[PDB]
């Protein structure tokens, strides 16, 4: 069982503090609940990994760790073999003392559509809600923040980003919390936010958007990122069983529909900074993530479309202030 020690005393001492009423309980319960299927494999995977601290480190245009002298091809297997077990890699890629994990997503381009509009990070405490196996937070450490945390239900990619962390020299300027963004209280502490491929999943789109408001401080950043659809103010896709073979898709807006939520939820200097078809190049198997993947989701015959008829993976990044 993982410890969140650290984390607690750290924030215990921070503008944070506040968050002990609320989240050692969460996290208790959440810790209670687990019996996952496979378990075992993936925290033996961080428990065997030996702890080493980086020689030289890149945080600013990737997460790339080297060592003062090579390691030996046995020391480089014992940590391949060990983060082969943490498969499915899906966001990345990370490269570690030789070991390159080629991850599903090409994560660092979705960060370098984003970075190139945001507020300058140096200094800021940093939220990043469904942040998977963590890969931004480490970028938005490179790129000068002096804490940044992660939220994500799934246990794998808990695993994922200790193991991580720990070939990081158990670096603490990250943390990633086992919660749900519903579970948090209105913490009002950090100086941006991050929301990028999750408003998609929430039952209720607006109160994703309040929910997200209510974890800045005032004058704070949002970042937003999820699927959308060309269109008007007025356009939105609500998909049926699957959208490209997912199963529990609600709300596909416009760029132009979403910025009309956000002002709806009371963001202002609303921003469409980006919008991007996903590509099969962005998206795909790799030998670290080894079921299917984009190019299965999409129309065999029309890649403009979903395997089901509806307008393919397009994905759009809105920057906005909280007054
Ligand atoms: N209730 C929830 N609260 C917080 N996270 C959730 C929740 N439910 C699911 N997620 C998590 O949101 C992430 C979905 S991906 C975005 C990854 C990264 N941010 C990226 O920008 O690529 C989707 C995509 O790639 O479009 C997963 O890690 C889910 O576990």
């Amino acid at each position: 069982m993982i410890d969140f020690g650290n984390f607690y005393s750290l924030i215990a001492k921070n503008h944070l503090s506040h968050w002990l009423e609320t989240l050692p309980a969460q996290i208790a319960n959440w810790q209670r609940e687990q019996q996952h299927g496979l378990f075992k494999q993936w925290s033996n995977a961080v428990e065997f990994l030996p702890e080493i601290k980086p020689y030289r480190l890149d945080l600013l245009h990737s997460v790339t760790a080297e060592s003062e002298e090579p390691l030996s091809a046995g020391q480089i297997k014992r940590i391949e073999t060990l983060m082969r077990n943490l498969m499915p890699w899906r966001k990345g890629p990370f490269s570690l003392y030789g070991v390159n994990i080629d991850t599903e997503w090409r994560s660092d381009w979705k960060w370098d559509r984003v970075l190139p509009h945001l507020s300058d990070l140096t200094g800021r405490t940093i939220l990043d809600v469904g942040c998977g196996s963590g890969y931004h937070m480490w970028r938005m450490i490179g790129a000068g923040a002096h804490l940044a945390v992660g939220i994500d239900p799934t246990q794998l990619f808990l695993c994922q980003f200790e193991a991580v962390r720990k070939l990081l020299g158990n670096d603490q300027r990250a943390h990633l919390l086992p919660l749900g963004i519903e579970q948090l209280p209105a913490l009002k502490a950090f100086d941006t936010v991050f929301s990028m491929g999750v408003l998609y999943h929430r039952r209720s789109p607006l109160e994703h958007l309040w929910q997200l408001k209510d974890q800045l401080v005032n004058e704070g950043e949002l970042v937003l990122e999820t699927l959308v659809i060309d269109g008007d103010e007025n356009t939105v896709l609500v998909p049926g069983d699957r959208y490209a073979q997912m199963r529990n898709v609600y709300f596909i807006p416009s760029a132009l529909a979403l910025k009309n939520w956000l002002k709806k939820c009371g963001f202002v200097d609303i921003r469409i900074a980006d919008v991007s078809v996903t590509t099969t190049e962005e998206q795909r198997r790799t030998e670290w993530m080894v079921t299917e993947s984009l190019a299965d989701f999409l129309d065999p015959h029309d890649p403009g479309k979903t395997v089901e008829g509806y307008p393919a993976p397009k994905r759009a990044v809105l920057i906005a202030r909280k007054p």
